[PDB]
């Protein structure tokens, strides 16, 4: 998975992610109106939304759970794989605000209007364990969260504490911890976006064979560490050189560079790990844009076209049928 | 630029390319019916098409010139930048079939039905450069040529001779020469598509942080050499692991990985080098598919929907306006 | 700087380091007998050695300070540059065992006989600030420490606490923190010491051009991170494949690979950063071996040839005159 | 293998090599006086030296054969492995000066006084392989040739012709061909010897963790291609930044960086590929300096201390016993 936040030329804030998995999870686009009571049947825990919510997720026994999404106030959240350095509690911890893993994303979007508000409540940070239905393998996720102010945070629970990092890079991938990746960026201070055309190697003239010589040493593989480096510098270069050109499609160009391709990232179970979908949320406008591995045309779902005071959850079918424009 | 040939799960042959430039060249989709006389006004040289032609190009003084394209027989050709090791003749060479740089692509598609037929004629093709209008020369462009048999060749003119290479890799980028890139592939025999989960480092247990550890060492920059390596192995992995899944969208996933992003590949004139468009030709079906930097939705132009015995050149506007599917 | 611990074929333990600096620090080999009172004149703080000490250091106002060294019990310690993530206290902290930076190395060797003994006292870990003479810029260092049991630790003081890590890698370099480097090792689980001779790239046969294809992707620069990776895997390969060949010279072969060469690592003050010397201590034998940038012949100083019950500090001149064997 | 030419601060020319093999070849230092008749007993071919010769080699049936060496005029030659792209003739070619593989090195040094003189004679050197005894062929070895003018050439026989390249890089390794490596150097024009201390990544300050950030992207493995890149740039940096510091030991520092270490470069027969010895010839002085994997102290054999008009071949035992300076 790769997360990304970006500000457009018109001053709008985009937030989204690549979902990188080798399987389907019965996902669909889920809309939840405000003042809507969600009740988990397996453990009888309930949640009533304060704000309307839209994003990608799935439904277990009528209970919604999200992979990423936004609310009507322009707060966004995305849950990304975090397999090694995560540690949830096996049961509730006394005195803490205990949040079940599966419910964290909805908890953020349903209750809060800004990053600053989320930050105070997370101090409170508790990604313990709790199921949802009857079974299911409750995993992990390393959190961020972004809003209309342009500020982003990353949320990671380790064995010692629930960590909340200010994210000044504007990106996230997977393991290891966020502070590891930030220090790793320092290894690449020698990268240059500008062409290096020549090098006088004593008696030998060295001339660049093509464009791109300044970035030689950029890692090309699909590990979380390498993808973090690539997206961080690609984002930086566009802001530095092309702040006034940034729009929706640029978000997709950045994430395409770190997208997984069929065949080349094989798991030990011999399945292909893919970038299954790419989402981009325009936070001010309440529009969830996404495309999929099967269909690259961007699909838009606008929450403002729904009844925010409605009484039903609405779902939209995950689009995996390629849409072509037939010109003649 | 990056060229690619691929065979689908249904046994159809795809051939296409990324066009990587920092400027516009007034390009449009050009269709030319068969038995059509093209006359260059500047030098009075004429060409009558034997086969109907479709592809991307531009028109100078009513004379068409192509960047890539296909013919009705399922022969495809693409012209890619080749700035360093190219050497055209300044005037015609005696006894040779002299082809002007700008006219090479049309010469291939208008006259021949297969790679084998092109191969025999090329034994002799002096790229003596000579304008066709005004004083705007040609390109460093090297040509990849492929057909419905699945076979591809690479054409490169050096100071010594016109080289025609059999292409068993299925890809092409830019400089240096084709034999250089093929030998460079040998440096990467240690790459693995399968996950390496652990490594016992004596008293220390090393465990993979995420998927993709087998491809560590893959170069991530946007130079011609690095892009050649990436596309060669990504193509190999999909054929080896997912031969029966290969379809149209897979072609685009491969080329997306080596696409240039705004801001990060800057020329010495401080302009952003971009992947302006990506074309994919289905050779058996006569369909030219393409998208652009601005609009990622794939557009299809089918030559079989035109009159192949027509008497007019037809053009289609280059689509650079984002096409979104509004779901609700 | 690069630190290294190794066990020989005869079961002896070697511990040493490269010193990588762009300047001289008036270094010499220093021997201190046991029961010897050292008194810092500037701050009147005193230390009486319990064990005899030998190593590289310098003397300020008759007070010895060490860069690396060993004691008569087979305990070794080396102080390596740690510029970014270090944080000493400006004055003594109440209730703690406060150790001045310049005195840490002597404190370890003078007082303790084993890693286990040092570990308990460091819990106690205090690399605060304190001068020595009157001026001088009290720097930082990230600690380890190794003994005759084969076990090593790393000692690093951050803003939060004095960290003591068990070192199962057997190596150390510089910044960032030790836990960062250990996690970074996980990126390289795909490395192979064994030759990969061929790769079937579909229709193209790829054959290795020379030996070493399994390690493609190993970083070649002279940053602390890259040197950590190289030394960790070079050490691992020799233990795995050649445990019974390990002797003195093998230690130097490993460290040579990460040694800095004149001209290629330039500071911002335009000076060349060099591997000024390489030391190797045979802990059971009480012999300090070393060579220098100027003289690669290994020099041996044996503490057992001195009077351990003596009453004088003894010094030996740093050898920077190349020693050649004239055969004829 | 790695070859290197260097000019000292006093204007003297050094020429030498690493020998990288996994076995012993009964090597010794061989001196041959001038006007000495060497006769191969197996094929009755004879050679009378015009100039006295000194270098590393072995003797088969009283016939000497060299791996590297120099003559009394200051001409040097080194034979390096060249396994893939070499092609010797199976028998003599008519009209050519046919040189047996095993005899090439001696042929150069015995007959010629300069690079220019060798160049003219090579216009024609058919490496038709033919034994000189038993059935133990020759090597993939390619030859670097250098003299007191500071000029070097590279000699490579392919299927088409005997190639003689001017060497303006000052280095050589193994396969592929010399022109491949020279073009490969162009990929690394973005390397910098000077420290890059910081990088402003938008809202995030990136600061170098240690020295060496300008060379990130330098390959660290032991393949011929990677070693070529390293030695080329390390040599360049020292000449550019430290021309007036260059002496004998600097030569060894450069070659140490590309030396193979026990355990980490394993062949398919599971043997460790090592840098068995490193030679350095001072061409003006007639001194052959060398050390070995086992003994790093430099040994000097001066041909001017021998009788150049003598009547016997003289040999010196290959030194593989560690020579330590015991200080106390």
């Amino acid at each position: 998975c790769t997360g990304l936040a970006l500000e457009t030329k018109d001053g709008l804030h985009l937030f989204g992610r690549n979902m990188d998995i080798e399987y389907s999870f019965n996902q669909s686009i889920i809309f939840i109106p405000r003042n809507f009571k969600c009740v988990n049947k397996s453990n009888k825990k309930e949640l009533t939304t304060k704000y309307a919510v839209l994003g990608m997720g799935t439904i277990f026994d009528d209970y919604p759970t999200f992979a990423d999404g936004m609310n009507e106030k322009g707060l966004g959240c995305a849950g990304l794989n975090f397999p090694v350095y995560v540690s949830y509690s096996k049961e509730d911890i006394e005195g803490k605000t205990n949040i079940p893993v599966y419910n964290f994303l909805l908890w953020v979007l349903a209750n809060f209007s800004s990053v600053e508000e989320v930050k105070e409540a997370l101090k409170n940070a508790n990604i313990v364990d709790i199921p949802i239905s009857e079974n299911i393998p409750n995993t992990t996720l390393h959190w961020m969260i972004s809003d209309i102010t342009g500020k982003s945070i990353v949320v990671e629970q380790t064995k010692e504490k629930l960590n909340v990092f200010d994210n000044n890079i504007g990106v996230l991938t997977n393991s290891p911890t966020f502070d590891w990746h930030v220090a790793n960026l320092n290894q690449y201070v020698g990268l240059r976006y500008n062409q290096v055309p020549e090098f006088k190697l004593g008696d030998q003239s060295l001339t660049a064979l093509g464009q791109g010589t300044g970035l030689v040493g950029l890692p090309g593989d699909f590990t979380p560490a390498s993808r973090f480096i690539r997206v961080a510098f690609l984002r930086d270069a566009m802001i530095k050189n092309d702040k006034d050109s940034i729009d929706l499609i640029e978000f997709f160009h950045i994430l395409n560079n770190v997208a997984m391709v069929r065949g080349s990232t094989r798991t030990v179970e011999e399945k292909s790990d893919l970038t299954q979908y790419t989402s981009c949320m325009c936070l001010e406008k309440g529009i969830y844009y996404y495309n999929t591995y099967e269909n690259n045309q961007i699909n838009a779902i606008d929450m403002n076209k729904e009844n925010l005071d409605g009484n039903e959850i609405k779902t939209y079918k995950y689009n995996k049928t390629l849409s072509i424009n037939h010109v003649n």
